[PDB]
């Protein structure tokens, strides 16, 4: 059957990281930046930390454990893995830290100063990351604009496998339907992502409540083309929001369609003003390290 799963848990000891500021907090917990130096190593690694808000109770320690075990069993640059576990009696989530926040909060943010190219490679990257998880049989269940977070303006990853074996607006219609999910599930998902990028952070189906969401796409009905999108980009969304599910594009072919789009970014997304656009710190990307 599957094959045995020998990731390796690291297990942090509080007094290896320091906590440093509050990066957010809300239903999922609260999130610090901080500093990791694991012991007799002179390395500092810009981390994050995550522990659950307010609450001790015994079905969220499962949860986290939850998380804690798919995040320790990815290795890929596009996908976020964990660093460690520190045991404390509300259990805290080591990862990368991710300084620029996730992609929906900074494309929000940043639009002025966004260019094509750094659009289409964000669209491989995440097509990147999603078929690693595939090959993984792996199927992520949330990929959003805010599930995917930003190391640099130049490299993004997918996180959030909380649900990672409602967040309606991004799923396909099978899995609204009848809770079926699969990877080609992900790709509609993946459709969605893409829309919010290219209408830089537009909420989708806006003003429009959920209920009503499965009607729309039955009828037919879908996101409108954004305005920086030639036809030759959102026929790709389109086909993601296939009723067919096996229509749908596989991840491995949208990162060679957006890739060959990357080559000559201004041809496939029109954007205003688009020409015109701590001695021993580590990255945890090098640190790689064992116990
Ligand atoms: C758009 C997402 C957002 O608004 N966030 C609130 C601000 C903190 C953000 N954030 N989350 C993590 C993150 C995600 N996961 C799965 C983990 C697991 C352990 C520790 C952190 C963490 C962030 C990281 N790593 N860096 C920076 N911001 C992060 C989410």
């Amino acid at each position: 059957g599957e094959a045995p799963n020998q990731a390796l848990l690291r297990i942090l000891k509080e007094t290896e990281f320091k906590k440093i500021k509050v990066l957010g907090s809300g239903a999922f917990g609260t999130v610090y930046k901080g500093l990791w130096i694991p012991e007799g190593e002179k390395v500092k690694i810009p981390v994050a930390i995550k522990e659950l808000r307010e609450a001790t109770s015994p079905k969220a320690n499962k949860e986290i454990l939850d998380e804690a075990y798919v995040m320790a069993s990815v290795d890929n640059p596009h996908v976020c893995r964990l660093l460690g576990i520190c045991l404390t009696s509300t259990v805290q989530l080591i990862m990368q830290l991710m300084p620029f926040g996730c992609l929906l909060d900074y494309v929000r943010e940043h639009k002025d100063n966004i260019g094509s190219q750094y659009l289409l490679n964000w669209c491989v990257q995440i097509a990147k990351g999603m078929n690693y998880l595939e090959d993984r049989r792996l199927v992520h269940r949330d990929l959003a604009a805010r599930n995917v977070l930003v190391k640099t303006p130049q490299h993004v990853k997918i996180t959030d496998f909380g649900l990672a074996k409602v967040p309606i607006k991004w799923m396909a219609l099978e899995s609204i339907l009848h809770r079926i999910y699969t990877h080609q599930s992900d790709v509609w998902s993946y459709g969605v992502t893409v829309w919010e990028l290219m209408t830089f952070g537009s909420k989708p189906y806006d003003g429009i409540p959920a209920s009503e969401i499965s009607s729309i796409l039955e009828k037919g009905e879908r996101l409108p083309q954004p305005p920086i999108c030639t036809i030759d980009v959102y026929m790709i969304m389109v086909k993601c929001w296939m009723i067919d599910a096996d229509s749908r594009p596989k991840f491995r072919e949208l990162i060679i369609e957006f890739s060959k789009m990357a080559r000559d970014p201004q041809r496939y997304l029109v954007i205003q003003g688009d020409e015109r656009m701590m001695d021993d710190v580590v990255d945890a990307d090098e640190y790689l390290i064992p116990q």
